[PDB]
């Protein structure tokens, strides 16, 4: 197939609608107030530890980052809207976009308390992965995080990304060394992942308290 | 790293060694000699894993040469073999990250005047010294096609440490490329510098031009 390979399309500012979550292209006027709220919760400092940004101290102080992020084409930012509340719950981006080789990254992730460790967060990831493979036809979908960011590494593994390696001294972030852990999902890996996510996200998989009956790793194991 | 700042960008300057001289690539100055070196009998084998194909004619070489001469990233240098006096190959500093002090040595073409001779090792050394002792960078990268055995071996010999393979990283010349990644850290450089100095010293080569000890032997010390 690869002798005829040509560049794939660039990602677009599209709306993505799921059962638990909605993704909207980030817009300062539409999302600014609620994203500020999400980004300035009581434990925002802890939540932002490994991110490139620090939490905004005031709404006015948030505006410059918000405007740059809303206008940016790479990273391409989306607000993550929790459907149950209708509120912006976080943000994420498609980034390091390489249409020529069909390679792209999900990064710039902040999933706040409304969605963190709930089905909405898993579906936010899923909707990007689905778009990247089924619509854009990319070959390689990346996750990178600080190697010391345990929750992010475990999130990547749970999501089905495969570890590739650690770039030693890859960055300096907030006055500290960052070795970067890299993981990927290949186009050949996507179809089995898609089935496992769809099974996990199904309303059948959540009891009346909203608690999962089986985990995402369990469904992936089941094949 | 509380005090860490962005580092300077690399600049077009001349780097003068014992065996090799690196000059900022210039179409008029280097084009005819570099084309000659790039159209040697085994140019096809030498270009296999490069992004470029070997140039069939001087005219057909001009677009790549002009673009490479003007490029700021990759930032290209002609590799002049001092003994012969000829342009013998080319190489670049690339994927320049001043904020984090990360940079790659890449787009390496070393022709038969210097490949597997001390000049090639020195060509690598002069970039490595510039990156660490002058620019103050903290991570120096090498990447290649995973099936490029000679490049993987060269990176390991030169002291770069394997970090991993990016699967399906590129499509190159109609085929899949998984990319193998290697690095040298600033913390590793002072000891590595000494090993290169020992290896490149004239005293390490006998009257027949053969090394007495290998680069890897000096690195073990």
């Amino acid at each position: 197939d690869l002798q005829n390979w040509t560049p794939r399309p660039k990602p677009e500012r599209k709306i993505f609608e799921g059962r638990y979550v909605r993704l909207e292209p980030l817009n300062a006027q539409k999302h600014g107030d609620e994203l500020f709220a999400a980004s300035s919760v009581e434990d925002a400092e802890q939540r932002f530890t490994w991110l490139f940004e620090t939490p905004p101290a005031t709404r006015a102080e948030f505006e410059p980052w918000l405007d740059k992020a809303s206008k940016s084409d790479d990273p391409l930012f989306f607000a993550v809207i929790d459907k149950a509340s209708g509120k912006v719950a976080g943000r994420q981006a498609l980034m390091r976009i390489d249409p020529a080789n069909g390679v792209i990254e999900i990064g710039s992730i902040y999933w706040g308390p409304l969605i963190s460790r709930r089905p909405a967060a898993t579906e936010a990831q899923f909707l990007f992965m689905q778009y990247v493979f089924d619509v854009l036809g990319y070959r390689r979908y990346e996750w990178e995080c600080h190697n010391e960011n345990g929750p992010s590494r475990r999130a990547a593994e749970r999501f089905g990304f495969r570890f590739e390696g650690i770039f030693r001294q890859h960055m300096v972030v907030k006055g500290r060394n960052r070795d970067t852990a890299w993981f990927s999902v290949l186009d050949s890996e996507w179809p089995a992942l898609k089935q496992a996510y769809q099974a996990w996200l199904a309303p059948e998989n959540f009891d009346s308290a909203g608690q999962q009956k089986k985990t995402l790793q369990e469904f992936r194991d089941l094949g």
